[PDB]
C-alpha cells in the first residue's frame, strides 16, 4: 500500500507522527477513521478537524444518520461517507472518561476495525476523551487483527508512545 514512513509496532500494527487530515489527503485510503461521539457532534478533538477539513460536510451527513437511527452505543460505529478525504469514514465511539464512561470498552471500540481489511486511524479514546494513550495503544494491538496505520498528531506523545511500548 502507499502509507510512507510508518514505525511497524507489530504483524498489523504501524504508527506514525502526522495530522490524520494531511495523511487523509495524501492517501485517501478505503477507510479513515473518526474518534465520534454518540451524537455524531463533531465539535472538537480529531472528529472537529475531520469535519473543518470536509467543509461540514461530514456533519450534514451525521445529522440525517443520527435524524433517522437514534444515537451509536459507547463501543459503537457507523460506516459513513469520507467524503473528499477517503471512500468512507468509520466513525467509532470510544468511552469519555471525562463524561465517566467506563474505559472498560474501548476494546468494544477497537473490535470495529476488524470488519475493515485496512484503516487509517487515530488513537481511540486518547486526547480529550481522557483515557491513558499509552493503555490505548496496548489495547488496539491487543485487539485489532486487521492492517491499523495509526496517525498520532502530538509529537510529544508520539516519541512517549515509541518509546513505552512494550
Ligand atoms: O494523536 C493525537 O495527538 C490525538 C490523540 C487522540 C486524538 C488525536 C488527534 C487530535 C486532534 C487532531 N487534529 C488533527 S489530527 C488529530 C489527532
Amino acid at each position: 500500500n502507499s502509507f510512507s514512513g510508518y514505525l511497524k509496532l507489530t504483524d498489523n500494527v504501524y504508527i506514525k507522527n502526522a495530522d490524520i487530515v494531511e495523511e487523509a489527503k495524501k492517501v485517501k485510503p478505503t477507510v479513515v477513521v473518526n474518534a465520534a461521539n454518540v451524537y455524531l457532534k463533531h465539535g472538537g478533538g480529531v472528529a472537529g478537524a475531520l469535519n473543518k477539513a470536509t467543509n461540514n460536510a461530514m456533519q450534514v451527513e451525521s445529522d440525517d444518520y443520527i435524524a433517522t437511527n437514534g444515537p451509536l452505543k459507547v463501543g459503537g460505529s457507523c460506516v459513513l461517507s469520507g467524503h473528499n478525504l477517503a471512500k468512507h469514514c468509520l466513525h467509532v465511539v470510544g468511552p469519555n472518561v471525562n463524561k465517566g464512561e467506563d474505559i472498560q470498552l474501548l476494546k468494544s471500540a477497537y473490535e470495529n476495525f476488524n470488519q475493515h481489511e485496512v484503516l487509517l486511524a487515530p488513537l481511540l479514546s486518547a486526547g480529550i476523551f481522557g483515557a491513558d494513550p499509552i493503555h490505548s495503544l496496548r489495547v488496539c494491538v491487543d485487539t485489532v487483527r486487521t492492517n491499523v496505520y495509526l496517525a498520532v498528531f502530538d509529537k510529544n506523545l508520539y516519541d512517549k508512545l515509541v518509546s513505552s511500548f512494550l
